[PDB]
């Protein structure tokens, strides 16, 4: 078949994803512009994640269609038009990796976290991470290229000027790059570290709800503990218990519960030590009423935050996931061609799908928060309804 054709149908399908990645893509930036709810530092990386994705179907799939084409073209030029795309995807690894230790700042020290993480440190954390996005994606331009040894049979073939070679990804990126610095180095690394710390997200969400069961039920037992205790040192033991446990449950009208409730606890602590355990057991079920009133309350907050904590760090972790599927099929391919030479090349058309898949990648993000996050979905349904109506 005439190569046009099946080239017809990668074209397409690019400019197709090119299509819904910008738009997708802009709808986030808009989104956080105009919402102030959605300002915060988590959603500054996610904007220069959009930005990326903005910027690959502007000019990365317009590169990446012109460099099937093998056109002529000095090779530093040709070089610049293979690589732009790995200064995407590099940003972005970086982005994902700056939301995952985000959110496990919040969950691990939140006391700490908006003294540590601000606007301002965000940006210059943005700022340098595209600095060095450019030149871990334009190293080849540095020198490590193929440019010393071009093909003299293609460029002659097809008709290039002298200076100038057949413009195509695999003849001017050395693939030793590709697989050893851009892979394993660049992109494998970053996501296992990722993968790290999701993980350690996920146990700090696990303990604390664990620590949280654990001191109610603490005060629950206890109390059933004073109630059938026939001696004074029985309910000044439970009492000592339970007031740890509470000055614990303290730090980790909420305020007022747990000194009302340490107070009821040290009045039936002093009739304890007085051996009026009557009345010691008389003033530790008061503490029923601190526990109804607020406990139950402050208990059930803070389960809800640290599960709100865990739906959010599932949302960015499904991202991150995402785009491990969709760049280790060209990653691996380019692993084939590196290690196999033995093997036959994957085939144009697979080749073909690898690219649009890796591309697909800066449609995806939109969906995700739009499905898994009620604030961006809402600001989406208004900046449209307020754009169609
Ligand atoms: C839109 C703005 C922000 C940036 C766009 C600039 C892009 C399109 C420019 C910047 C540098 C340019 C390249 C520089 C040199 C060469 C070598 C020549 O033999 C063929 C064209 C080629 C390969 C150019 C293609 C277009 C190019 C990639
Ligand atoms: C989630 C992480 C661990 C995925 C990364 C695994 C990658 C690096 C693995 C998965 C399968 C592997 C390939 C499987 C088979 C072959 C054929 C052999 O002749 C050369 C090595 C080569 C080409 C391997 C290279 C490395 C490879 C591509
Ligand atoms: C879900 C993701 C992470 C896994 C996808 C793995 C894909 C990329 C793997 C699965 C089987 C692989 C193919 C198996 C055998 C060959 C023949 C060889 O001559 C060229 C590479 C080629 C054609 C491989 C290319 C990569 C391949 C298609
Ligand atoms: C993944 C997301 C959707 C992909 C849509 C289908 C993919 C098309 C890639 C282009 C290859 C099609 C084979 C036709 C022959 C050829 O290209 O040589
Ligand atoms: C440089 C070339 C053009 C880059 C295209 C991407 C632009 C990103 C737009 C930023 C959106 C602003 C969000 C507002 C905010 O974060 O407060
Ligand atoms: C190519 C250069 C990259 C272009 C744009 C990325 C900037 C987007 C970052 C937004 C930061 C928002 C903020 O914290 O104020
Ligand atoms: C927006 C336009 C998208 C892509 C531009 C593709 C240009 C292809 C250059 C081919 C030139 C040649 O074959 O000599
Ligand atoms: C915004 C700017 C949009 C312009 C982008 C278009 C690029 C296509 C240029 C392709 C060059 C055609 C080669 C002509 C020839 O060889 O005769
Ligand atoms: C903000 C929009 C920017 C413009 C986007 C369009 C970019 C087009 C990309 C590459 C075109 C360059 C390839 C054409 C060179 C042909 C030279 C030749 O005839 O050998
Ligand atoms: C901000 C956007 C600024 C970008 C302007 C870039 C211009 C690069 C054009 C020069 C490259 C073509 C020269 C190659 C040749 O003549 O063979
Ligand atoms: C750390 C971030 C460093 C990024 C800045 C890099 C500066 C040095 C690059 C200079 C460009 C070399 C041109 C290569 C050439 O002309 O062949
Ligand atoms: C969806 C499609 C997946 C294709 C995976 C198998 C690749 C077959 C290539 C074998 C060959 O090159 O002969
Ligand atoms: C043209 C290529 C189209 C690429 C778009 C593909 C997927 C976007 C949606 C991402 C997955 C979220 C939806 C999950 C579901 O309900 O199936
Ligand atoms: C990122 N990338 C690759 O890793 C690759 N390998 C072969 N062609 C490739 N192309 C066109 C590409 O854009």
């Amino acid at each position: 078949a005439p190569p046009i054709m099946g080239s017809s149908v990668y074209i397409t399908v690019e400019l197709a994803i090119a299509v819904l990645a910008i738009l997708g893509n802009v709808l986030v930036c808009w989104a956080v512009w105009l919402n102030s709810n959605l300002q915060n530092v988590t959603n500054y990386f996610v904007v220069s994640l959009a930005a990326a994705d903005i910027l690959v179907g502007v000019l990365a799939i317009p590169f990446a269609i012109t460099i099937s084409t093998g056109f002529c073209a000095a090779c530093h030029g040709c070089l610049f038009i293979a690589c732009f795309v790995l200064v995407l995807a590099q940003s972005s690894i970086f982005s994902l990796l700056a939301i995952a230790i985000d959110r496990y700042i919040a969950i691990a020290i939140p006391l700490r976290y908006n003294g540590l993480v601000t606007g301002t440190r965000a940006a210059g954390i943005i700022a340098i991470c595209w600095v060095l996005s450019f030149a871990i994606g334009l190293t080849p331009m540095l020198g490590w290229n193929n440019c010393g040894q071009p093909k003299e049979g293609k460029a002659h073939s097809q008709g290039c000027g002298e200076g100038q070679v057949a413009c195509l990804f695999e003849d001017v990126v050395p693939m030793n790059y590709m697989v050893y610095f851009n892979f394993f180095a660049c992109v494998l690394v970053p996501l296992l570290l990722m993968l790290g710390v999701y993980l350690r997200i996920f146990a700090a969400a696990r303990r604390q709800l664990a620590d949280l069961e654990d001191n109610w039920e603490t005060l629950n037992d206890n109390l059933k503990v004073i109630e059938k205790a026939d001696n004074a040192a029985q309910v000044k033991d439970a009492l000592t218990k339970m007031r740890a446990a509470a000055l614990d449950a303290q730090k980790a009208d909420f305020r007022h519960g747990f000194d009302i409730l340490v107070g009821q606890i040290d009045d039936a602590l002093k009739l304890a030590n007085e051996g009026k355990v009557k009345e010691a057991q008389a003033a530790a079920e008061q503490l029923k009423t601190t526990r109804n009133a607020y406990i139950q309350k402050y208990l059930e907050r803070a389960r809800s935050t640290l599960q709100k904590e865990v739906h959010a760090a599932k949302s960015a972790a499904i991202i991150a996931g995402l785009f491990a599927l969709c760049w280790l099929p060209l990653h691996i391919i380019n692993c084939f061609t590196f290690f196999c030479p033995d093997c036959s090349h994957a085939p144009l058309w697979l080749m073909y799908l690898a690219i649009v898949l890796a591309h697909t990648n800066s449609v995806v993000n939109p969906f995700i928060y739009a499905y898994r996050i009620r604030e961006f979905r809402q600001t989406f349904r208004k900046i449209i309804r307020s754009h169609v109506l």
